[PDB]
């Protein structure tokens, strides 16, 4: 029980900050996650032998795609770590256990393609899950990996505690379906404005947890500009590959995914910051004031993209 993971001094300090980048050393990411689980939850909440075997199986089931890869998984878990650590008293023991695992697992077996491409291609997953197609798949993979021998990190929970944490993880992963974000944030905005938002209402907590998941998932837009700018290339490498696969089905893709419309990317990032990212972090800051650094960093990057359009970079 007395085996703490310890990071070098720079990582030890910077990991606490929202804008931390986990770096290019793949073989440190597992240690970074255990470090975060230990400080966020405790050295007791998981058996190290079981947790380690879980992490390496989750890693194994993330594919070698430009963006929706193992680094994204650990990056998204890190943002959730920063929210939980800056909102210490707001979250139950089970929520802190569930949400870090939810984030690591949230894009399991992603192929780099949108729900929309699966439906137009007529992928079997689109027949199995008619909405939130990949997100239902991501949760399915999480449960399958949990059920490998020696992988059940929750085995010391009671039957109802166990059912609760898997329900937290299912809702958390489903929430990362950006199609569901818009309505979720609109409702949270209304509940915040009318003052009907009550964190003792479970259906309200679910909504707040969904928004935290959108916030952690989109967190590449809350990094220092060089990280944000370099991550955008990975994001657009997948979009443009999807664009290519659409043209192969005889469909003109939306411009975001057309590599011929590469010039339009700076304006499309403005739309994304204005339509999705800024509203997300605004409502999260209203509900959880200590996540304001995510909004401030997001606004700085909007400004950086405006400077790109105005020819200044
Ligand atoms: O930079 C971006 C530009 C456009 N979209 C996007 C994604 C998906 C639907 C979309 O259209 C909308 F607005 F109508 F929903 C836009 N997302 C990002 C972005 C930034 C950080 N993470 N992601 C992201 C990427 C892939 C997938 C993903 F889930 C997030
Ligand atoms: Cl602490
Ligand atoms: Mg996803
Ligand atoms: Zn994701």
């Amino acid at each position: 029980g007395l085996m703490q993971f310890t990071l070098p001094v720079r990582l030890c300090k910077e990991i606490e900050l929202f804008h931390f980048d986990i770096g290019p050393f793949e073989n440190m990411w597992p240690g970074i996650f255990v470090y975060m689980v230990h400080r966020s939850c405790g050295t007791s909440c998981f058996e190290l032998e079981k947790l380690c075997r879980f992490i390496m199986s989750v890693k194994k089931n993330y594919r070698r795609v430009p963006y929706h890869n193992w680094k994204h998984a650990v990056t998204v878990a890190h943002c959730m770590y920063a929210i939980l650590q800056n909102n210490h008293t707001l979250f139950t023991d089970l929520e802190r256990k569930g949400l870090l695992i939810a984030c690591l697992c949230h894009d399991l077996d992603h192929r780099g393609f949108s729900n929309s491409y699966l439906q137009k291609f007529d992928h079997p997953l689109a027949a199995l899950y008619s909405t939130s197609t990949m997100e239902q798949h991501h949760f399915s993979q999480t449960v399958s990996i949990l059920q490998l021998e020696g992988h059940n990190i929750f085995s010391t929970l009671s039957s109802s505690e166990y059912e609760q944490v898997l329900e937290i993880i299912r809702k958390a992963i489903i929430a990362t379906d950006l199609a569901l974000y818009f309505g979720n944030r609109k409702q949270l905005e209304e509940m915040y404005q009318t003052g009907s938002l009550n964190l003792n209402n479970q259906s309200h907590r679910d909504r707040v947890i969904g928004l935290m998941m959108t916030a952690c998932d989109l967190c590449s837009v809350t990094k220092l500009w060089p990280v944000t700018k370099l991550t955008a290339n990975d994001i657009y490498a997948e979009f443009w590959a999807e664009g290519d696969e659409m043209k192969k089905l005889g469909i003109q893709p939306i411009p975001m995914m057309d590599r011929d419309k590469k010039d339009e990317v700076p304006q499309g990032q403005l739309g994304f910051y204005n339509a999705v990212a800024i509203p997300c972090y605004t409502t999260l800051t209203q509900i959880l004031p200590p996540t304001e650094p995510l909004l401030k960093a997001c606004r700085d990057n909007l400004s950086q993209w405006e400077k790109v359009i105005r020819g200044e970079e």
